[PDB]
């Protein structure tokens, strides 16, 4: 579970 | 920016 | 910008 | 900027 | 379980 | 588990 947000 | 994971 | 993993 | 994980 | 939040 | 924020 891998989450990435700008 | 919302992210939900299970 | 927010995250929730379970 | 919030994040949570279990 | 990652999370990255810029 | 690993958080990060900007």
């Amino acid at each position: 579970n891998n989450q990435n947000t700008f």
